[PDB]
Formats: structure tokens, C-alpha cells, sequence
């Protein structure tokens, strides 16, 4: 209820574009509250049209229960604009998507930032399937960085409000994400908890080979005959056999013999107990997590809000 | 100690001035961290030249007891660069000063802010005495508004760290140069009337130098038009020559926060029906966006 604001046109303004994705186009915006002279930074996600003619009042009840996740790896949708078209208000985040993270500093990203963001984002799914919602496009462009030690995943249920034409399930890499699916998904649209887990491990996939694409070369079209016939993404050079053997697991074509979000949480945060043991990475001593001084000063100007401390080394 | 960051003059820039004081000049910077590629917005304070230079430890020591505050009404000291000047680093406040503000907002603030700001500065005080610190300086230009909802005490530690505020200041601070928890309490009386008179400056036309002798007849501020005598007796009590006669910060909370749940009882305000707090759903907008750490809850009417 109190929860979901509601904005006029009036008081907020697309300033820059930031990207676009198969669900929509993001600026950097303003918020003006009525009254004041401020101009409040805000991300702003114009999404495209639902598939379906679907009732307004629907629009807006997706949209409250996107506003009602509370988890400090989860992102909050803060405010919706119905025009002609439905505009999304949230926090922005100036370090931007982890995937263009991770990929723009490949040669400084240690083993205990890697094994962390797996943990922060198995907690956020955890606490996503605790609310009974399935993200259906969890990717690493869709897990935000708030620091570089604080990821939180957005774009939740979007999948599931707009839709997509069946057409787009085999064109050659368009708004569908195929190479990020589970089997399931891809031949009979079938989107659970496991499924999601399906995703996790493609996701993590990216984050070991510091944003390579999935299944590059490969026709969208035929990533179905190949899963069947038991290929799947390769080991990432810095991954030893217990990393990529989590990852195996989340590919398993049974959906019920996949890991669970919570034990994936217990697996990685063990891991990140001695993270030199699961991951080995060229000068990994010099690439630890912040100091407390400069853990303090990252949270006291960015990051107010509570969060579960980060895995440190034994 | 791991609370104040110490900050290379590389890793950030002035680029814009938002203000000066007594202290020094304040400037919107972006801080640069290193290795990334975002610049996020801070407030820089470069202090002017101390009267008698302080050494470079003492300096640090009383930075590190600026960065040791910890209350949702104090604003903490984040960070230094010490280098042939002093520069102070905090979180930046968009919404500026309380003192700015009110007097923006002088046709449209509601008798629920003006209470509740008094609790909120109380509260931020009464922290500040229970860590045996004197403020030296409060002043509504020294409280920063993070939301309208939610404002917070700055500037504690610059004055004795280095232009003297004379309409401020208690009578045993103007005759002996004495600052004690009480001597802050007469501050915090005369910053109530600059809140109440939507930022008049007090004893306007009259020359500092004839101040301490009109305190000592008895005169006083004026009682401000929307104040009730509930509200005017506490400025009173402030403003008492015996320091120990003057009301605590502990309990000037709880007279403002009563006077908060009943708000049009004790400020009369032409139109105040025009006027309230945010509704939930302000209230978790402006905390999401930009004020996400743990507050005590508003003083909300009946
Ligand atoms: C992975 C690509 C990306 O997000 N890059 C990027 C670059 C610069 C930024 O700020 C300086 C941000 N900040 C940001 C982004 C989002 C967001 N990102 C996406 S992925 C599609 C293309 O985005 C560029 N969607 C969103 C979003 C979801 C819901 C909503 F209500 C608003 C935006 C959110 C917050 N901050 C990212
Ligand atoms: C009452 C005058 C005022 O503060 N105006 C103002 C205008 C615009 C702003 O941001 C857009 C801010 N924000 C702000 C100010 C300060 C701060 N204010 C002062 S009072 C002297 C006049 O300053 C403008 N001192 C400070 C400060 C103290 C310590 C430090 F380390 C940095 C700054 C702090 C944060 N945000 C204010
Ligand atoms: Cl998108
Ligand atoms: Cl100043």
C-alpha cells in the first residue's frame, strides 16, 4: 500500500540514458518533490508494452508486490508513473550492473569478492523464493552494484508482467533469454524456484569468466539439442572442480535434483571462509575486501541500510 | 581509529561552493575512489586559518572524536585531508540548512516540523552532552536537513578546534568566554525562536556590542508570533543568568515531543490545516531514496 508511490509526470524528469534491455529503457533521473527545490537522483525504467492488453489494475499489482521485497540484496521498486506507458522509479546506482563490473576490472577482482557476490546473490534469491516469486531472468546484468562489497539483484517478475512473443523464443539473440534457461523453460515454459536456480549457476558462470558471454557462437536455436545431448558451459580457468561442480549441479536436467538457494548460500559462504582453496587467481593477496576504515566510510556515504557482514578469510 | 578516513588530495574535487561561515568554506566535491570509475557527491569544509596554529596531532585526536559521534540527529565526521590546510569530509546534504530552509518555506511549513525539529535538535544534543562535548556553536545555520522529516547537528568541534556568535551565545559566554552543556542550552533556545520566527535574525538592528548589557536588565527575545506561552516559557527557561536553571537537553525532548502529539495546540499558524508530515507513503519514498539509516519515529499528532 504505503509502499508503492504513485508520480505525476510533474515531478520527475529522464535526464541521460543509461541502456536499454529486452524489458525496457533506463535513465538516469530527477526527482522533484512537490513543494522543493531539490532535484533527487533516481533510476527510471521505461518499460515496453506487455505482450497482452493486461488491466492497469494488474500493472499496479505486480508493481506492489515489487515494492514489497524487503532484503538487503534484493532491490526495492520505489515508484511507478501510468501514462500511456509505465514508467518504473528506483534507488539509483552509480557503480552501475555487476556484468559491466566485472568486466571492466577483470584484472583486479580477487577471490573474495567473487565468492561474495555468489553468497549476496544466493541470499536475495533465497529471500525471492521466501516471497514465492520467481525472477525467470536472473543474469548478471540484472544483479545492481550498490559498492563493490554490496550487489542486489533487480528486474524481478518483469518476464512474467510483459511477457514475450513465442516468435522471440527461437529468433537469434533477442529479448528471450535462451542461453540463460533451463531446459524446462526453453521447451515447454516452464519457470520455477529450480529454474531460477538453472540461472544462478549461468550467472555465476559470468561472474568466473569475468563477464564472457554464454554459449558464444552458438545459435540460440540449437541450445536446446545441445543441452539435451549434455553439453554445457565449460570450466572457468579460475575455478577449481568444487566450484564448477556447483555450477554442474545447477544444469542438472531433473529441476529437483538442483541445489537449493539456501544450501547454495552455505556452500559459497564456506568457500569464502578460505577462498584461495576454491578459486586461484594471479596476485590474489593483493586484491582483499575493504579495510574497516574503508568499509565505514563506503556505507556512511553510499550504503545506510543493514546488511549481513561479508565473508571474510579464516 | 577506523571511523575517520584519511583522504589523499587526489581523490577528490571541489566543484561547486555552497556556502561560508566563521569556520571556513563549504563545497559540494565528488570523491573518486580509486580504481573505480564514479564520482559520488560529498561535502568538503576547508577551514580557514586557526587563530593560533593547533599541531598537527592534536588536529587528528580532535578529528577522531568527530568521527566517533554516533546519532541519527549528529552528523558524523567521515573523513580528512591534512595537508598544508584542513579539509573536513562528510555526506552531502541537498536539502542545505534548516536556517535556508525555513526561511524558503516561510508560507508553507506545518506546525508538526517545527515541533519535530525541536525534538530531533534536542536529541542530538542531549547525545552530544552524554559524550561530555560541547557544542560551542549551535545555531539553525548548524542544522542540516537530510529530508524535511529528519535534520541533524553539525559543525561540533570547529570552534575550539580554531566571528565570535555574540547573539548566540549564553551571558556567562560573552562576559567570561565559560561553554558548558548549559551554555549550549542557550543556544539551543535561541535557535527554537529562529525556527519559530521562520529565520529571523534575533536582536536585528541592535549593535552586538550592547548585548550583554540588555541581558543583563532582563530583556529578552520576543515572544514569536505563532508561538503559544507553553512554547515561549522554555525559550525563557534558556535564558536564565543561573546556567543550573536552565532546562536539560533530556528534558526538552520530552516537553517537545508532548507538545508534537498535540501540535496545533501549542503553535498557531495561519493555514496550518494546509500543511502536514508526509503521509507512509512519502515517508518510505524519502527513506528509500536517500535516508536509509535507523531514526527514532516522528512525533506524529493525535
Ligand atoms: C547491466 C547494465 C547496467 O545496468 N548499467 C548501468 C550503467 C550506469 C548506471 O548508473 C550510473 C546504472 N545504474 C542503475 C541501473 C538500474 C537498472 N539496470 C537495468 S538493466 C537494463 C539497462 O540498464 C541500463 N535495469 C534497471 C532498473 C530496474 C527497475 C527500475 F525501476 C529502474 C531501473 C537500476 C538502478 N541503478 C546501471
Ligand atoms: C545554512 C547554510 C548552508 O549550509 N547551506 C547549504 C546549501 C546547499 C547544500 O548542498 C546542496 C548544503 N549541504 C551541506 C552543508 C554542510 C555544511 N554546512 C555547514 S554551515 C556553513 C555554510 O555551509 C554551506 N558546514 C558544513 C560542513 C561541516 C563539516 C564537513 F566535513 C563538510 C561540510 C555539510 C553537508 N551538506 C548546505
Ligand atoms: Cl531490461
Ligand atoms: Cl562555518
Amino acid at each position: 500500500q504505503a509502499l508503492l508511490r504513485i508520480l505525476k509526470e510533474t515531478e520527475f524528469k529522464k535526464i541521460k540514458v543509461l541502456g536499454s534491455g529486452a524489458f525496457g529503457t533506463v535513465y538516469k533521473g530527477l526527482w522533484i518533490p512537490e513543494g522543493e527545490k531539490v532535484k533527487i537522483p533516481v533510476a527510471i525504467k521505461e518499460l515496453r508494452e506487455a505482450t497482452s492488453p493486461k488491466a492497469n489494475k494488474e500493472i499496479l499489482d505486480e508493481a506492489y508486490v515489487m515494492a514489497s521485497v524487503d532484503n538487503p540484496h534484493v532491490c526495492r521498486l520505489l515508484g511507478i508513473c501510468l501514462t500511456s506507458t509505465v514508467q518504473l522509479i528506483m534507488q539509483l546506482m552509480p557503480f552501475g550492473c555487476l556484468l559491466d563490473y566485472v568486466r571492466e576490472h577483470k584484472d583486479n577482482i580477487g577471490s573474495q569478492y567473487l565468492l561474495n557476490w555468489c553468497v549476496q546473490i544466493a541470499k536475495g534469491m533465497n529471500y525471492l523464493e521466501d516471497r514465492r516469486l520467481v525472477h525467470r531472468d536472473l543474469a548478471a546484468r540484472n544483479v545492481l552494484v550498490k559498492t563493490p562489497q554490496h550487489v542486489k539483484i533487480t528486474d524481478f517478475g518483469l518476464a512474467k508482467l510483459l511477457g514475450a512473443e513465442e516468435k522471440e523464443y527461437h529468433a537469434e539473440g533477442g529479448k528471450v533469454p535462451i542461453k540463460w534457461m533451463a531446459l524446462e523453460s526453453i521447451l515447454h515454459r516452464i519457470y520455477t524456484h529450480q529454474s531460477d536456480v538453472w540461472s544462478y549457476g549461468v550467472t555465476v558462470w559470468e561472474l568466473m569468466t569475468f563477464g564472457s558471454k554464454p554459449y558464444d557462437g552458438i545459435p540460440a536455436s540449437e541450445i536446446s539439442s545441445i543441452l539435451e545431448k549434455g553439453e554445457r558451459l565449460p570450466q572457468p580457468p579460475i575455478c577449481t572442480i568444487d566450484v564448477y561442480m556447483i555450477m554442474r549441479k545447477c544444469w542438472m536436467i531433473d529441476a529437483d535434483s538442483r541445489p537449493k538457494f539456501r544450501e547454495l548460500i552455505i556452500e559459497f559462504s564456506k568457500m569464502a571462509r578460505d577462498p584461495q582453496r576454491y578459486l586461484v587467481i594471479q596476485g590474489d593477496e593483493r586484491m582483499h575486501l575493504p579495510s574497516p576504515t574503508d568499509s565505514n566510510f563506503y556505507r556512511a556515504l553510499m550504503d545506510e541500510e543493514d546488511m549481513d557482514d561479508v565473508v571474510d578469510a579464516d
